[PDB]
DNA sequence: CGATGC
């Protein structure tokens, strides 16, 4: 059915302004995302900090509209080693950040430019595209050795620094993320080992689900939408995307976004909003 | 993976 994004809450549970925007967004190809205008919407958006997700660029081959991006100068990318046109990640910063990293310290992990991770004075930021199931479960292996290593590489973070992950997670955790629960259980991105996977990473690390932290009960929230059957139209989505927060940060957090009317790619932009 | 039609 029916969601309407609500308006931006700029204050935290303490009452402090909020400070930092963070945006994150899986473009499907950035040139594609360019022709179809995704920077005009990131230059009325402003944000401090913009994560990108499947870039499908290499790091020297990138368009020069990101160079035209005043208030994101400090820009760092990664993509696969071998594949091209796949996967890839950027993120852009209006501050530099103190070091800057890439992969999870596991060298089967670490090929298809997935991760990067930004360390900040007070916390450290990963944005991350998770590898997929593959359509039929094929990759579901995988996909399982790759929670593992993430969610062990996230708690060893979070134990030196408060940490904010974000980009597309590439799981519905529950019923509530997702349109049709009932016939994608056995589908990449909701079979339960995901499911399970996800809800690991919520304890054992811990963080909690920024969105759904706010938002506990509202449904039809969605963040991609294939584009098969024009299936946005209907609002038939996945909430794949999602700000995965430290507790501590939670009186932090002053809103999270879903931008479900940004067009240019079949997920649309997230966004969050902190006081620190 | 939404649509389809045991
Ligand atoms: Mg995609």
């Amino acid at each position: 059915a029916l969601y309407e994004d609500p308006p931006d809450q700029k204050t935290s549970p303490s009452g402090k302004p909020a400070t930092l925007k963070i945006c994150s967004w899986n473009v499907d190809g950035l040139r594609a995302w360019i022709k179809k205008k995704g920077l005009d919407w990131v230059k009325e958006e402003a944000p401090d900090i913009l994560c990108l997700q499947e870039t499908k660029c290499s790091e020297n081959k990138l368009p020069a509209e990101l160079q035209e991006l005043p208030g994101l100068s400090h820009q760092y990318w990664s993509a696969p080693s071998d594949k091209e046109g796949y996967s890839g990640v950027g993120l852009l910063s209006r501050q530099a950040p103190l070091k800057v990293s890439y992969g999870i310290g596991d060298e089967e992990h670490d090929q298809e430019g997935r991760v990067i991770v930004a360390e900040f004075d007070s916390f450290v930021l990963v944005t991350a595209y998770v590898p997929n199931a593959g359509r039929g479960l094929v990759r579901l292996e995988y996909r399982q050795r790759w929670d593992e290593a993430f969610r062990k590489f996230l708690k060893g973070l979070a134990s030196r620094k408060p940490l904010v992950l974000c980009g597309d997670l590439n799981v519905a955790h529950e019923e509530i993320d997702l349109r049709n629960p009932k016939g994608n259980k056995k589908n990449a991105g909701f079979t339960p080992q995901e499911r399970q996977g996800f809800g690991e990473l919520l304890q054992a690390v811990p963080l909690a689900d920024s969105f759904r932290h706010l938002y506990p009960n509202t449904p039809y929230a969605y963040t991609f939408w294939t584009y098969m059957m024009n299936a946005r139209s209907k609002n038939v989505g996945w909430r794949l995307d999602y700000f995965l927060l430290s507790h501590s940060l939670l009186p932090a957090l002053c809103d999270s976004k879903i931008r479900s009317k940004a067009l240019g790619s079949d997920h649309c932009p997230i966004t969050l909003y902190l006081a620190l």
